[PDB]
C-alpha cells in the first residue's frame, strides 16, 4: 500500500528504541544502538567478483515467495532486510514477501510493515519456531519458487537472479547464497569468502569447510561457478516450491531452532536433489555469539532433540558416531518419527553411507572396527606427531580440533595409530620415550588399553602408561603408570 | 671368490673399531656389535607375504658407492643385497670407493663373491662415482643403494617386475629407518611420497586423503612418486644411459635426486615407491665427510645446476626462496640444456600441473609468497573467517592457516580473504575480509628493506604488540621489533 522509499523508517523503529543508559546488546544480542542508526536503503560494498559484477544477467526467470521467519526482531534489522529485497530485486521477480510473525511480543513489530508495496504478514497465535513458521510461510506462498531468508539479512546487488536461474534450470537444486557478514557490534557490511563449502564433524554442529586443493584447483578457471556444498548452512536459501513439499518440507514437530538445516541437507541429497552455494549471490546477515530468544525445552536440550529427528531418520547406524561424539544426546528423548521415516522410504532414498561416499568424502569416518577415534585430549593439549614420521618422537600441541597431524584411531588390534604409523613402546624401562612405529598386528610393544573410566591409556601387558611430562625434554614417554595429570588421556570419539 | 657367509666379518671390521659420532656421524659401536647377516623384522604388509613373486626377470647390476663409509654398514649392505636376493637376479655386486682415506675398505671385500672394486683416483663424489659403476655394469637392468643400506625380504623383486613390464619406470623402495643410535630396523610408513618446497630441498609428503580413499582397494599398489629420495632405486641401463645418466658436473652431495626426478617425469618416463619393496637405510643428521666447496655452496651448485635446465621460469621461486643462491656460481650446463631438447621433453608447468599439482606455487605477479615469519611465530588465521582477528602462532611450516601472498593488487591475502585496516587509530585491531581490489584499507607496502609491512597511504604498520591479548593490530609505526616480518619468498 506505500512505495518502500516513502515508507517511514524514524515512525517506525520510534519508540521501540533503545532508552537512556540501557543495555545496547539487550534484547537481540546484537548492537541495536548501530542497527538503529543506518538508513533502511543504506549504501554496502558490492562484495561480488568482478566476474559476476559484469555480466547481463537473466531475468526472464520465475518469480519467488520470500518467506522472512521471525520472533522479537529489532525494527532496523527487520525493515532493513525487507527493503534490501526490493530495493535489490528485479520488481517482476518478487511476487511477494510474506513476513511470519512467529509470536513477537509486539505484533505492530510485523503488522507495520503490511504497509509496504508487496508485503504480507502472517501472525503466529502461539510460538511455532522457525521451521514450523517457515512451512507456514511456504503453504502461504503463491510462487512457484520459494526464497527463504533471516530477518536480519541485507541483500546485495544482483543477488537474486543467479539463485533463480540455478532453480529454473533444474528444480531439483536447493541454492543458497554467501553468506556475507555484517558485524554484530558496529554493524559494518564485510565481504566473505567464497572459497568455502558447508559441512559438519560427528557432533552435528554447522560448519564451514575450506574447499579441498583438488576442487579450487578444478575450480581455478571457473571461480564464480556454483559450489555443490553437503550442507546449505539454512539461513538463506531458494527452492522450487513443489519440490520443496513434494520432498517433505520440514520436520513439523522440530522446535525453535537447530537440526533443520541438517535435516534438509541429508535429505534433499539423499533423495535425488542437490544442494549448491552460488558465489555471485551475495546476502549480508547478522551473525551472533548468543541467542537472544527463548528456548522453551532449555536451549541444549532442544537442539539436541532437533539433531536427533534427523540423525535418527536418516543417518542410519552412522547416527552412533554422532552419539559417540555427543553421548549426552542419548538421554534427550525424540518423540515419533514414523512419518519421517516413511517419508524416506515413500521417496526411494539413498543410504547415508551413499551420501558420505559421493556427497561429503571429506569426513572423516571411523572404521567398523575402531574402539575410539579422532584427537586424543589432555586438557587443551591434544596427541600430535609433529611432522614425524617412523622412528620418530611423539608429542602434544594444543588443540586444533582439525585432525591434521594430531588425528588418532584406537584400534581393534588394540593399537594407537595415526595412518600406519603406530604408538611404540620402545624401551619399558620408567622414563623411556615411545617412538612410532610402522603397524604390525603383533608387534606387542604397540599394543594399549584405556583404564580408570577411559581418563588414562596404559600399555597391555604392563604397569605402564601413556605420560606426557617428558614432551618438554624430549617427547611423550612411558612412565610408572600411577596419578599424575600427565597421564590423563580421553578420545574425542569413544566407541 | 670366497661366498659372503665364509667372509670374516671379525678383523674386516677389526681394523677400525674414541667418539662413535665423531668417525660415522652414528653410533659406530652399535653398527660394529651387530652381524653382517644380522635378523631384521619383515615390515612388509601382510598382504605381500603370500605373493608368489614372477622369478623369471632380468638380472641387475647393484652398485654401491662409498667415501669413508664404516665397514660394519658398508659389509652388511652387501650382505643384505647376497642373502635377501635370489642369486640369480644379482649379476655383480659394483662397488665404487670414492677415494676413501683406506683403500682397503672396499679393496678387501673384493674377496667376496660378485663383488667388484673400483677405486677413484681422486675425489669425485656420489654422482660422477655412480655413473662409473653404471658403465662397468654388465646385466640390463641397474640397481643404486646408498653403502649403508640392508635389503629385507622379497625386496628386488617387486622393483624389477616393475621395470621388466615397462623399462620407463624407475622405481624405487619404502625406505625403511635404522636408528642412527640404537641400529635398530624400522618400518616405515607406506603413506608417504617424495617431494619438495621451494627450497628444492627433499622431503617426504603425506599423501592425500584424495589419494588414500583412491588405494583402499589395492593398498600395496605402486605409488606414483613425484620425487625420488635418489638413494636406493632400480632403473632400465639403456634408459638410464639413454635419459643422459647424471649432471657429470655436479660435485659431492645433493641435486642429482631433484635433477633426475625432474628429468625422468619431464621426459616421458615414470617414478614410483613400490611398498613391498623395503630397504632400510641409516638416516642421519649432519654429513661426516668433506665437501670441496664448502657444503652449502656445492649443495647450492647442483641444485642451481637442475634448476635452470628443468624448471623453466620456475628457478625463480627457489631463488626466492634461497636468495643467496642467486650468487655462488652454477657453471657451464650447455651439454644438459641440449640433453633436454635432444629428448624432446615436456616444460616444468607440466611437471607442476601433472606430476606434482598439490605443490603451491604463487600466481607470477604476485610480490611475495609463503609464510609470514616473525621468530619462530607466524601469520596464522586461527581458524578465523570474514570478519575475524588475525593472529600470530609459532610457525608449523605446512601451509594452510599460515599461508599468504602478497600480491600485485598490493594485498596480504590468505585464500580469497585479505589482511583489513577497519580502524586507521593506533592500537586498533585488524579484521579479516573478502579481498576487494578496489579497497584503499586491504593496501600495504613492504618498507625499510623487506622487514616492515607498512599499510599504504598511512603511517601505519602491521605489529605483533596485541597479539597476545585479542588479536594482531595496525600500529603507529617505529623502531618496534613487533613489527619485523621476513616473508619465506620474495620476488
Ligand atoms: C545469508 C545469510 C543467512 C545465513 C545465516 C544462517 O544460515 N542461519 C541459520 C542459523 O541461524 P542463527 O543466526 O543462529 O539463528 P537466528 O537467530 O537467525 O534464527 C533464525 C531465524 O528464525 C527466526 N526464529 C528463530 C527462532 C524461533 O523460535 N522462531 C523464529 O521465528 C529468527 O528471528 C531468525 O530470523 O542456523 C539456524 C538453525 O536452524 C537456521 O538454519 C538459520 O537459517
Ligand atoms: C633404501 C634406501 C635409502 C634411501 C635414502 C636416500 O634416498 N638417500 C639419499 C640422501 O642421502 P644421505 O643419507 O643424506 O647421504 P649420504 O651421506 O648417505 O650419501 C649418499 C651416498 O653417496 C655416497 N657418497 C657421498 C659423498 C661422496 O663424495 N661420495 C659418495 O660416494 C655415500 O657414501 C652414500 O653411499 O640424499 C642424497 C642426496 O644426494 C642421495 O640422494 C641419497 O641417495
Ligand atoms: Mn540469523
Ligand atoms: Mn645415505
Amino acid at each position: 500500500k506505500v512505495r518502500w522509499p516513502d515508507f517511514n523508517q524514524e515512525a517506525y523503529v520510534g519508540g521501540t528504541m533503545v532508552r537512556s543508559g540501557q543495555d545496547p546488546y539487550a534484547r537481540n544480542k546484537f548492537n541495536q544502538v548501530e542497527s538503529d542508526k543506518l538508513r533502511m536503503d543504506r549504501a554496502i560494498p558490492d562484495t561480488r567478483h568482478d566476474q559476476c559484477q559484469r555480466k547481463q544477467w537473466r531475468v526472464d526467470l520465475p518469480a519467488t515467495s520470500v518467506v522472512i521467519t521471525f520472533h522479537n526482531e529489532a525494527r532496523s534489522a527487520l525493515l532493513r532486510t525487507v527493503v534490501s529485497v526490493l530495493k535489490k530485486s528485479p520488481p517482476h521477480l518478487i511476487k511477494e514477501i510474506i513476513l511470519v510473525d512467529d509470536y513477537s511480543n509486539d505484533p505492530e513489530d510485523g503488522a507495520l510493515l503490511g504497509k509496504i508495496e508487496k508485503v504480507r504478514v502472517l501472525r503466529n497465535d502461539r510460538r511455532e519456531g522457525l521451521m514450523r513458521s517457515r512451512v507456514r510461510g511456504a503453504d502461504a506462498a503463491q510462487a512457484k519458487v520459494l526464497t527463504f531468508l533471516d530477518s536480519h539479512c541485507e541483500c546485495n546487488e544482483h543477488w537474486l537472479e543467479p539463485l533463480l536461474e540455478r532453480v529454473a534450470e533444474d528444480r531439483t537444486r536447493v541454492v543458497s547464497p554467501i553468506a556475507d557478514v555484517i558485524n554484530m557490534d558496529n554493524f559494518q557490511y564485510v565481504g566473505a569468502s567464497a572459497d568455502l563449502k558447508g559441512g559438519f564433524d560427528w557432533n552435528l554442529v554447522f560448519k564451514w569447510d575450506y574447499m579441498t586443493p583438488e576442487q579450487r584447483r578444478s575450480r581455478q578457471g571457473n571461480p564464480v561457478a556454483p559450489i555443490k556444498t553437503p550442507m546449505i548452512a539454512g539461513g538463506a536459501f531458494v527452492m522450487d516450491k513443489f519440490y520443496f513439499e513434494e520432498l517433505g518440507k520440514y520436520d513439523m514437530m522440530m522446535d525453535v531452532w537447530g537440526g533443520e538445516n541438517l535435516e534438509i541437507s541429508f535429505r534433499v541429497w539423499q533423495c535425488g536433489g542437490s544442494l549448491e552455494i552460488i558465489p555471485c549471490s551475495r546476502v549480508g546477515h547478522v551473525f551472533r555469539k548468543q541467542h537472544p530468544y527463548t528456548f522453551p525445552g532449555g536451549s541444549g536440550t532442544v537442539f539436541a532433540r532437533n539433531t536427533r529427528r534427523a540423525a535418527e531418520v536418516w543417518m542410519d547406524e552412522y547416527k552412533n558416531f554422532y552419539y559417540a561424539a555427543v553421548p549426552s544426546a542419548r538421554n534427550v528423548p525424540y518423540g515419533n518419527i514414523q512419518s519421517r521415516l516413511e517419508l524416506r522410504k515413500k521417496l526411494s532414498c539413498k543410504p547415508f553411507k551413499w551420501y558420505l561416499e559421493n556427497v561429503y568424502p571429506e569426513l572423516r569416518v571411523p572404521d567398523h572396527q575402531d574402539i575410539a577415534f579422532g584427537a586424543l585430549q589432555q586438557g587443551t593439549n591434544c596427541l600430535d606427531t609433529l611432522g614425524h614420521f617412523a622412528d620418530g618422537v611423539v608429542g602434544v600441541y594444543e588443540c586444533h580440533n582439525a585432525g591434521g597431524n594430531q588425528e588418532w584411531a584406537l584400534t581393534k588390534e588394540k593399537s594407537v595409530k595415526h595412518m600406519d604409523l603406530c604408538l611404540t613402546v620402545v624401551d619399558r624401562a620408567p622414563g623411556s620415550l615411545i617412538k612410532l612405529q610402522g603397524c604390525r598386528e603383533n608387534d606387542s610393544r604397540q599394543k594399549w588399553e584405556q583404564i580408570e573410566g577411559n581418563s588414562k591409556l596404559r600399555h597391555v601387558g604392563s604397569n605402564l602408561c601413556l605420560d606426557s611430562r617428558t614432551a618438554k625434554s624430549g617427547g611423550l614417554s612411558v612412565e610408572v603408570c600411577g596419578p599424575a595429570l600427565s597421564q590423563q588421556w580421553k578420545f574425542t570419539l569413544n566407541l
